[PDB]
């Protein structure tokens, strides 16, 4: 199951201490993201040294004898004129330090295969620069990722040779010219030898770097969305039967089988499904017999998205663990091979697909959130998940709802392809080019939006948990009060049962605002039954009932709500999430008596998604799934 | 290799006589496409009839016992006959949908009566199909509206028009009558079982995927032909390059190309070309050839993976509720949600645009003298270029094709509206997306037709080039002797004959401002300098004037003789023999009356109707 | 002419000191950009005050006698639910302050019912450089830019959770910011929440600076087409009035009118005419489409940018909240002026036209880089002479493909992605702010492209001036050497023709290399003259001519070039640009001997475009055009 695979990526991301760069051990997207995000993670380049020096020697010696090799004795001092012409970005905005360090890692890794001809010493400086948090400041734009990420990779090369015009960061604050930065790590500027410039600049390392953190994020956010579909079922009063294994067995898209399996398992002994079953047995024939598509067709919807994100992961890893410059030095057979491994099309095209898949995840979230906000579609929940009880001053999550439309709309726009925009480039030499870095940045942007939408959805769902539990205790108060008052006023066993059915059946949020308002559904249902009881038994005791109802009911309803603001989740697989958001992030049910704005509440959830903390409640939630 | 899988697809498409519909044997996209395109292909529904009737009974008794299970038949059909004829889904698509609908029922999950399945079988084998409006489906509770027309036929709705073969259109009840069928009276769940599936989107997506594999393999193969005609360096396909960047589609396309090019007689010409003036010609090819395997990689992988996905859908139960008769329960889900197909249709449309861009970049190089390594502009033979604009019209059209193709490749799945009283708040739009990918494949066929035509033109021009340089060498060689020029001079003069690209002076070979005379004039001056005399000048002035006695006439002769060889040793011979002999074409010129349209139409039609698979399989004979 | 109108816009941007906010004087996009970018520009709210108070009191009257009017007869609960954004990125201070101006201005029509005192506080915050930190996303611009405008309201009422900037570094909670500028938090009255949050000010603010830049860059691109004509050896005939008279799109007539005028007395068009008169039959009779069809291309772009300007200004000068208080007739009118669709759709269109501008630039730049298309210029505009170590502007060429590609991708529409939002109440919504933001990103790229293009054309001017000088040196050396060796008139005139005819950049790298075009052409003519005059004596003198040529010629080509490194532009209408880039910004002809990277040169041009300095040489260039 892709589920086990993704938990694998998360475990690795958290547990990895050193990244082994040795020309044999595969680097994964977790490793790339870990190096990028956790500064305690160190590169360990393992002396593959033999093959690196053999390649390096071959190239150097062939250059002497005038072998006719491209980018060595051919046009594109020959090496540094190439760096100079490629130092051609503009600061308008820049590639982030995380992407630059990831790129330095991928470049280093590509050299270990012994196909590039770079000197072992250059690799050692790359390793050292990474472990000392030194990285060049790199302009955002300029690459078409075809002869590689030439311009942005020239800033790494520019660092290595001490161009005074390249600015390096050292940690978060220090910014000094490149020669100054090499001084501080005990390095001197390299003087580039044969093919070394081309080896440094002509790779896929920048696109593939952005694509790696993109793909680790996509795997994690994917599993998160899938999981939260289970939570959505619980709060919306869904029918877990949509995830029945036979439905998916007869339409066996692997991602449709696997997501449904996660969901069946997540809901098997759900105490919320218990409540759902009961809700649908009351007024049985007046409520929908099936859920709406955002829940009911989620496994069918998730299927191509799972498969896209998983296959794209394989592709980006293949790229990560590749020699991606040119020529490819085949030293064992004494020849330089002329190809185009720097063409970043594998990554470019899969970035376009992943952005569309991410947009599809966003649309699933939007549709679920929309249902949750509307009383006609939320099976008892109040509009905008407003607690009130005074609705005139509690518009609930309305602002978050409007934002969810804004998020989804911009996200769908972003998912148009970049790879359809190929220009005939570089004096028409690069007449196909992958635009992979550009596509990877757009997909990254799309993930930024998905994270916002996940944060909002989880927040709304936590709010829905509270509202559902509050509903269960509120109904019990109404049932108790109606029951005991019926005793006091000495009403018949016909009238009692009839009035208790009403107490059980009316959705409490329809009259929470003013429980004894004669125009609201509680007293309407009660009036109806009172008339029915009269004709069936054919009064003083009834009229005293109605009076004694506006003595006890409202006060006892307030009392219980007030208690709650100062349970079924405990038995739910989603407890870890609820506990995380309520306890660990220090939040509570949203209302006019809670000072914090939606911003303050969702910011906490968003930050937790952004920094990886969300993976703890997620891993807890899924414990035991096999 | 995906290459062998695609060959297997083509073989199965060609061979199959009967499609086994049995609930166990997979239907592939080759079968769907064969049913659609070859009317001698018949459906054979195998009496799975047991589980079909069990399921049917379970539903039919839960109705007589008056149980209450959610999921009157004619009212569902009536509200869904809601399309409009502006345009329509073609008979090939409708018949494909009928097959997939038929197949969906075999798993015994749907509850439709067996006799309805028999009726579908009969209608398919009788070439009866309803006329179906093009639009209306969001492919979520299925392709409701379009599938409603098949159900409308089965119940003999008079407003539903049915085709019988290519010429006969009759109202539904008359079409049923003509095949010995009577209108059905639908039973419990049967209306829903007929309408609530993914069969139309999946039908289009099947013919789209079959076509995508064939055109993919064709484009990959023709990259080798491109190498041959452009004077490429075959070394871009070397297995090691691709072993160290091991995307499966990169390895596998390079593999085919290494093999296609290994003993190539054009590669031999290419080598001799880069040996002459070696250090004044490009060391590497441009990206449209040299990075073709890297480019092809994601396209091969996308088209292969999408094929798996669409075939899974072909072989699914995709209505609702799903009847679990064994466990006495109707299961409420949404297998009618076409999202697996929808998403992959968007992806394939992007891959198809990528194949188109590869073709456009290659064709562009071939038209431009600066990038074509000796070939004339527009692949114009002339010799008189003022009245021969060659393939310029096809060049312009290739930009037209690529531009529209790139536009088509924007996604459909990003346009999800909250639909049907907000019940279908997610919906796949699979049929719409599949239609756009189909439209994108139509344009790619145009681009392939054009590209292959242009390469056959280039084969002719390369063969003519070799024979023309030989004439020039002989004329220079023999005249040198006859004028009594020294061996110094003769050899210098012959080098020029060898080295100057013939298409740069073919127009007027003895023109003193054109590259042949220019090269000979500089060589004549260097000879005078190297040997110093008045006699030498006499013989050199004689040599020059006697050039316009013979040269032109002999170049014209060998040309006219060609109009009225290396390709025989090339793996692409079958393609060239197919386009030239079988289709009846020739080297394009002002002297050949046929328009580019006439030539390219022939190639296009052969691609359209699958005849092109014959030279393709021939070409790949022996590849493992 | 739109040219005068755009010149008016720039003059206004430059010379404005106070923005009159009075409810009758139109605010133009120049005024908005002036306010955003020039902090010395102050808002002057001119007491208009009378109608504001009438409206204010009407609303407060109804609040007093308890009338009941939807939308008017609470505020802090509206603001609270709308503070629902998340910091991921933020709307920049320049956008926020522009939004504050537009919101202030909207109130001046007396239709909003906001208190004059709130207005004066807006003016004061503006003039004191206070603005809220506003999250980037959340608006669908339909019931207004609700979420982002809530942060302005949150500042005004002193919400602690609302962080305010004061100038560039200072960030303080909202109460502190108000206190630093001598204001106190407001208690919002009836209808004031809505007045503040329910408008189009954010989208229209971004759109205003977008339209000012679109106008300026448009004129700049139009003007630089003439510069392109000069350096590429174009035929100015393409701009002839009769061509455009018979196809009279207003933007086609006016762009061509400008270009005809820029090129009328061009000293470069003189070199061009001379160039085509030598070997007339071997050189193209017409320019390629990026020049020859530039008027037809620019036409829809001119017209889009101008009509879009009108629309955006109409919106700047509007009351755009709801309900519309018609105090005069004792009514509140219920509509939807907060629906940002006028701006949303026109932002989509302007983004497409900007993409069309970028494509024009990309195609021009492409021609310029390729010797086959550049009529004498070296590939990549490489000076060399040693081209093996001088790849010239190849980096910038690659960057231009990257720029154009991402730009075309951005130009897909946002308005096609309308979701059914806010409980399906906002079932149409404009997405205006999202679209404006994408058009702004498109303009960022266009700025990059213009910077590169202008830098390339300055390089080309230098190469053209050197070319004229080099050919003169060659002619002189050949003319003098022919004399010194006593060559006949026949020989001398053939040899001098070759000197004039052969493009100097094809042999500059090694002028006496016998396989390069100078010697090739000389050898050819020498054979022709030996035949025409037919002797042992002539051959003697031709050999001595050749040996003296390889002693002297190169030394004298180097000298003139080295001197050039340490004229026709002086007569050119583009002198201001050239002088601006070379002297003002301190740059020089690009080569292996100039230390500054392409980055450092282009940064300087881009910075001048980005901060407005480029309008000086632009306005200088256009002096006299009426």
């Amino acid at each position: 199951s892709h589920v086990k695979d993704i938990l694998g990526l998360i475990n690795a991301f958290n547990e990895v201490k050193k990244i082994t760069v040795d020309g044999t051990t595969p680097i994964t997207v977790a490793h790339v993201a870990a190096l990028a995000r956790r500064h305690d993670v160190k590169v360990a380049l393992e002396a593959c040294r033999a093959r690196v020096e053999t390649c390096s020697s071959w190239v150097q010696r062939k250059a002497e004898d005038g072998a006719d090799i491209y980018g060595v004795t051919t046009g594109f001092e020959l090496q540094e004129s190439l760096i100079r012409c490629l130092l051609a970005g503009v600061f308008t905005d820049e590639l982030p330090a995380t992407a630059t360090r990831s790129a330095m890692l991928l470049r280093l890794n590509s050299f270990t295969y012994g196909c590039s001809g770079i000197r072992w010493e250059v690799m050692e400086a790359l390793e050292k620069l990474l472990n000392s948090n030194v990285s060049p400041k790199v302009p955002l734009r300029g690459s078409v990722s075809a002869s590689g990420d030439l311009i942005p990779l020239a800033y790494i090369a520019g660092l290595l040779i001490g161009k005074p015009s390249v600015i390096a960061r050292i940690g978060d604050d220090v910014e000094v010219p490149a020669p100054e930065a090499l001084s501080r790590v005990g390095l001197r500027p390299f003087k580039l030898q044969a093919k070394e410039g081309l080896a440094l600049v002509a790779g896929t390392s920048f696109a593939t770097a952005v694509a790696s953190t993109v793909m680790y994020d996509a795997n994690v956010l994917l599993l998160l969305v899938e999981t939260l579909c289970g939570m959505f079922c619980e709060v919306i009063f869904g029918r877990e039967e949509f995830a029945h294994p036979l439905i998916h067995k007869v339409k066996p898209h692997p991602g449709q089988i696997e997501s449904a399996e996660l969901l069946e398992w997540l809901l098997r002994s759900s105490p919320f499904q218990e409540l759902s079953r009961e809700y649908y047995s009351i007024d049985k024939l007046k409520k929908p017999k099936q859920d709406r598509y955002a829940l009911r067709s989620s496994p069918q919807w998730l299927a191509p998205l799972v498969q896209t994100i998983r296959d794209a992961t394989t592709t980006v890893e293949t790229e990560v663990n590749s020699a991606n410059d040119n020529p490819i030095i085949d030293h064992a057979n004494d020849r330089a091979l002329h190809g185009a491994n720097f063409q970043g099309s594998a990554v470019g095209f899969y970035m376009d697909y992943v952005r569309i898949a991410v947009a599809g995840l966003g649309k699933l979230l939007f549709a679920q959130f929309t249902e949750l906000m509307i009383e006609y579609y939320s099976n008892g929940l109040p509009g905008n998940l407003s607690l009130g009880p005074d609705l005139s001053v509690d518009y609930g999550l309305k602002g978050l709802d409007i934002a969810m439309a804004a998020y989804s709309s911009e996200l769908q726009y972003l998912a148009n392809p970049v790879t359809t925009h190929v220009h005939s480039a570089e004096q028409h030499n690069q007449d196909i080019n992958s635009l992979a870095l550009i596509s990877a940045r757009k997909t990254e942007e799309a993930l930024d939006i998905l994270k916002l939408m996940i944060a909002s959805h989880l927040t709304a769902m936590c709010q829905a948990v509270d509202l559902r539990q509050l509903e269960e205790a509120l109904v019990k108060v109404v049932e108790n009060v109606v029951s005991t008052l019926a005793d006091e006023c000495g009403l018949p066993n016909d009238t009692k049962a009839r009035l208790l059915y009403v107490a059980k059946a009316v959705p409490v949020y329809t009259y929470l605002e003013s429980p004894c308002d004669p125009t609201l559904p509680l007293l309407l249902g009660l009036k109806q039954s009172c008339f029915d009881t009269i004709l069936a038994l054919h009064v003083d005791r009834l009229a005293e009932f109605e009076k004694r109802l506006s003595d006890r009911l409202e006060n006892e309803m307030t009392a219980v709500r007030v208690l709650y603001e100062k349970v079924r989740i405990q038995g739910s697989k989603f407890l870890p999430f609820y506990r995380f958001v309520r306890e660990e992030l220090d939040t509570g049910v949203m209302s006019a008596r809670r000072e914090q704005t939606p911003q303050e509440d969702v910011q906490k959830v968003f930050d937790a998604i952004a920094d990886g903390r969300i993976t703890v409640p997620l891993l807890h939630c899924l414990q035991g799934f096999l």
